[PDB]
């Protein structure tokens, strides 16, 4: 059935709370036990959002190899993502380690460090080129190269060094800066805009490790961007735009990790987004 109509459809009735609902209830429920071990809790922002042990990133070390990070590996769509929670003050050195050792290209960042008047994750990226960051538990350094900001987001060029090969790479950090403290964007235009730019930068694509996503909990605004480019990238693979199915995704993203969407209004501007991302693509 159309996306488009249908929304005004969902509108017209009120029903999202209720089609909210029915997602959460037919959800995959797996293990996360390794989450759950006493050694892991200072490891973990938020006690209810957790890996699965199926899907969950494992850091390269005998130590400890946990990480609040999960792989979702969309088949059809020839897309991978890993999802994590923002790095707290321990874990920093970890969320550079996974980058490293994933070989990704790209970092995407959808929160503000504070949010709300709390700290909603810790001041990870060096803020000055002359100001350089090293991480002494992972054995890595990380200096600002370059930084252009714009109304709606923020592009970092990094170069992180694993000191132990004294190889360097260049990482991309895109940061949208202007979602709001409360509530959903009013209009998907500037997400939808981020996006393409995140696509352009090459972050997204097959040649690279998967790009990591993060907010605060790394399951609301991180699944609202997977979910948006899953679909787009589908309307463009399948004869027939219109059977892609928002609902069938976002089920089947949830098989990887839990809680993706974690409101009605989130859910609304996800569909929001993809019927807005489908019109401007079209022609
Ligand atoms: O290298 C790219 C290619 C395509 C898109 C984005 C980038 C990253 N740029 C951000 C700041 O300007 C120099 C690098
Ligand atoms: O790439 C195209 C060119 C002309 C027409 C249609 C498409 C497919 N779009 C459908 C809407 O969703 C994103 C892909």
């Amino acid at each position: 059935m159309e996306m488009e109509k249908e929304f005004e459809q969902i509108d017209k009735s009120g029903s999202w709370a209720a089609i909210y609902q029915d997602i959460r209830h037919e959800a995959s429920d797996f293990p996360s036990r390794v989450a759950k071990l006493p050694k892991n809790k200072n490891r973990n922002r938020y006690r209810d959002v957790s890996p699965f042990d199926h899907s969950r990133i494992k850091l390269h070390q005998e130590d400890n190899d946990y990480i609040n990070a999960s792989l979702i590996k969309m088949e059809e769509a020839q897309r991978s993502y890993i999802l994590t929670q923002g790095p707290l003050p321990n874990t920093v050195g970890h969320f550079w380690e996974m980058v490293w050792e994933q070989k990704s290209r790209g970092v995407v960042m959808l929160n503000r460090v504070m949010e709300k008047g709390s700290l909603k994750c810790a001041q990870y990226w060096p803020q000055k080129e002359e100001k350089e960051m090293i991480f002494e538990d992972t054995n890595l350094k990380l200096t600002l190269i370059s930084e252009d900001i714009k109304s709606y987001y923020t592009v970092r060029q990094l170069e992180l060094e694993n000191l132990t090969t004294q190889e360097t790479r260049e990482i991309l950090h895109f940061h949208y800066t202007t979602w709001p403290d409360f509530g959903v964007p009013e209009s998907p235009a500037s997400f939808l805009n981020f996006l393409f730019k995140v696509r352009e930068s090459g972050s997204l694509s097959p040649e690279h490790g998967p790009v990591v996503v993060h907010c605060s909990a790394g399951i609301g605004r991180s699944g609202t961007f997977c979910l948006a480019d899953t679909c787009l990238l589908l309307m463009d693979k399948r004869k027939d735009p219109s059977s892609v199915d928002i609902k069938k995704v976002l089920l089947e993203m949830r098989k990887f990790r839990m809680g993706l969407i974690q409101t009605a209004d989130q859910l609304r501007f996800s569909y929001l987004a993809v019927i807005e991302g489908a019109k401007f693509i079209m022609g």
